């Protein structure tokens, strides 16, 4: 699967 980042204090992945 693709999996973006975003900053959330920390970066994270968003799996989809």
């Amino acid at each position: 699967a693709l999996v973006f980042f975003a900053e959330d204090a920390a970066i994270i992945g968003l799996m989809v």
